[PDB]
């Protein structure tokens, strides 16, 4: 997707995750992992969340894994 974040998510996000991207750090844009939740919504993620591998293992056993 042709995004490029410049603020971080840090909170977990309650809603389910139907997509995930990973992406890049650039000179305008933030290295995070983006969420797409059910609601077409996104939220980049710090990839440094405590939470973010737990999270990741839950939605690849769904079989929702990031590209």
């Amino acid at each position: 997707p042709g995004v490029c974040f410049k603020v971080l998510t840090t909170k977990e996000p309650k809603a389910n995750i139907k997509r995930c991207y990973n992406l890049p750090k650039t000179n305008n844009c933030l290295k995070c992992v983006l969420f797409v939740d059910a609601s077409n919504r996104m939220k980049c993620i710090d990839p440094n969340a405590s939470w973010l591998a737990e999270r990741l293992y839950r939605l690849k056993e769904k079989g929702v894994t990031c590209r």
